[PDB]
């Protein structure tokens, strides 16, 4: 909980949420605080819920930009847009990502 | 006031469509097609019928580009985005044709 | 007028020479001319700055350049193969200064 | 099984130079044996970038680094200034072996 937090942080976007992709969702989240602690965070963008995209959002094809990402996290990349057909496109920027979303109802 | 060379393409990246939505892609279109004679093209994505962007495409965000847009432009474009919400966001090509 | 912000096209080279001076000049024409504030040039020569900015990195120019417009893929690929002056590039959206 | 190769992208090298890079050519096989590897990338000798490479300022990475290996770099950096930034990978180096133990 130190003053500042700015991290590489990889933006997903997609469009829907099947349940299976939010399993990959959260597998390939931990995947990342696992072997780098530290170095990236994960931040899905569901374009469904949020279709207007904020001045700073980029969305690059998934392809080019996940070449540099880590072997495990690019095959989960792989399904999600060839299998689970829910990944638009994603970036990859060093930003404040700080507390987590998804207005909660409580979700149980 | 010439139909020939370099073509700009506008790209709008859509989520949904409503009656509006559809009633303002005409009229984008039709101003694009009488006023800006050849200068440019429209091209509407359906992200749903089809997410993935190929490998040359890229989104980026409206208030961005929209802003050195004609004003003409500008108008369907902001609608098509706080009103419609249908338009995720856009991308600006300098081509020729297709 | 006072500032604005836009995507810059960052390119990383490692020195400088006429050649991809020209070229370099080339592109930034291009941008102000048909691509003007969307995609803003900014070079930054890692031979004389080698350290880096916090939110400044550099990605491999084939991953990136291909959402390019097209005459900034040429002058890309040139400074790239021909020059071979170039490291990577990356596309952010900052605020370009009135200059620097 | 793996290993955290740390990769460094100087810019050209100079006297108090590969001084460090052989001293966290050390440190790192020595305490941190298998753990963490190293691989130095001088950008002056070959520029361009391949397709999965990629270069990250220096203060981002290194902070997740034993707090020693944040030295030679943190001086590398400010100091003899040719650490142009620093990329961290987690695969695995198959190139050579020495005994190893697959279950047929």
């Amino acid at each position: 909980m130190a003053p500042l937090r700015k991290t590489y942080v990889l933006k997903l976007y997609v469009a829907g949420n099947t349940p299976n992709s939010v399993r990959a969702l959260k597998t390939l989240n931990n995947i990342l605080e696992k072997e780098f602690k530290g170095v990236y965070a994960l931040k899905v963008i569901d374009v469904l819920k949020n279709p207007q995209l904020a001045e700073e959002d980029k969305i690059l094809a998934t392809p080019t930009l996940a070449k540099v990402l880590p072997p495990p996290v690019r095959r989960i990349i792989g399904d999600l847009s060839n299998r689970e057909k829910v990944l638009i496109g994603l970036d990859l920027l060093y930003e404040e990502i700080g507390d987590q979303a998804e207005d909660d109802l409580g979700l149980e």
